[PDB]
């Protein structure tokens, strides 16, 4: 790619298509409207992400920023477009599985979308302390997201049968653990401190996205907690 | 009903083709080639997004006719064909060495054909259905004629590889595009000689051969 990162973009692409395939194929033996609902939402997730990843491997959704630093940073802004559509969808999925109110769910995507958007400005500002600034409020907003996820969606599902509560716990644990890594991957890649470059950052976002989208969806879709 | 299976299979196969082309795309290093890889990869992706919808049941509304019948129309196919058939046209075209005005003209006729194809599907007045189906079927003849006539002479001075690859690609287009007006005819939207099931199976076939069979020949061609 630009700095060897093209392999991750490609594996990421195919990893998403493969998970999407499995979900589709597993969609065939579905017989319940509530079940089909999680299926559409869940197939949608890596669909979109695969699109994003594919456009980046072609060389679309890739721009350059000149920082006041005098450093020039290579930004795959398509990630953010992807995340803007997909991360609310992940919130929808688990919120619906949790029995959370529509208001509860909206509350969360609201903060989520704020998160992705402040991440986008932190990625694009030429003023370098403003990159750290907007990264920080972006991480403050993520911490609140993750607080409200376990508190609010966890209280909502606390009266479900074991299957639903534990499928929920597993999902919320995939989110707690993988999402929390995103800002650290950002901080250490070219976008933040530039410890590792583009190569290391892409790979991490590639591993994290796959766990976050395919691993997530596989666990949810392989659960009867999404029937009714 | 039960056509949902071919819609799922259609997505899978389509995604499969996209998978083959992507893994095949890693090797590309000429900008010209890349350009063929993205147009081509984008074709089954749009179609995958298309079958996906009709699988979910999204995009399959019902129209009741003047003569009383109420035909289930998967309108999403028309949304697919609207972007996809001109991408296919752009593919052979660029491969043919044809001009922007050569290629533009054709998608002008391709757009006309698809759209009157849509109104023929959606008209409740059955004389109009057949009228619009006919005028669209005849657009295609112009389309297909100009395609071998004008793209054919564009590629005639090229190398044997692209020539032979082009002929192959106009052959696929010739053979499979010409079935589409008869799939529409013998199916629920036309004379209902087949149900949703066997009409879908058929359109699933044609779409795989016309998109993936096509892409495979092109992307795996020595020419590109
Ligand atoms: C699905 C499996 C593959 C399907 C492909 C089979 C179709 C036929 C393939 C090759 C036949 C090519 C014949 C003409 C090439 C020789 C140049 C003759 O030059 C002539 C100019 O091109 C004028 O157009
Ligand atoms: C906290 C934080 C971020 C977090 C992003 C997240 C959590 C992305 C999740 C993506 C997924 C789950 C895709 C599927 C940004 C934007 C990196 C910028 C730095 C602040
Ligand atoms: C990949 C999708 C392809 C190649 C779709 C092709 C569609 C056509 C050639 C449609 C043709 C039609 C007519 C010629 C007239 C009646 C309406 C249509 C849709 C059947």
């Amino acid at each position: 790619g630009v700095e060897g990162e093209g392999i991750w973009l490609a594996l990421g692409t195919i990893g998403m298509l493969l998970g999407m395939l499995y979900f589709i194929a597993d969609g065939l033996d579905v017989q319940d409207p509530r079940q089909k609902e999680f299926y559409v939402i869940t197939i949608l997730i890596p669909a979109i992400a695969a699109a994003s990843y594919l456009s980046m491997f072609f060389g679309f959704g890739l721009t350059e920023v000149s920082l006041a630093n005098g450093r020039v940073v290579d930004v795959y802004w398509a990630r953010y477009a992807d995340w803007l559509f997909t991360t609310p969808l992940l919130l929808l999925d688990i919120g619906l599985l949790a029995g959370a109110s529509q208001r509860d769910i909206g509350a969360l995507v609201g903060i989520d979308a704020f998160m992705i958007v402040t991440g986008l400005v932190a990625t694009l500002t030429k003023v370098v302390v403003a990159r750290y600034a907007f990264w920080t409020i972006s991480t403050i907003s993520m911490v609140f997201l993750l607080y409200y996820l376990v508190a609010v969606f966890g209280e909502a599902v606390s009266d479900a049968d074991e299957d639903t509560r534990s499928t929920f716990n597993a999902l919320r644990n995939i989110i707690l653990v993988t999402w929390a890594i995103y800002p650290v991957a950002w901080l250490v890649g070219t976008e933040g401190l530039a410890l590792t470059g583009l190569y290391g950052e892409t790979l991490l976002f590639m591993v994290l996205d796959l766990v976050a989208k395919v691993g997530f969806g596989f666990i949810l879709l392989r659960s009867r907690a999404i029937m009714g």
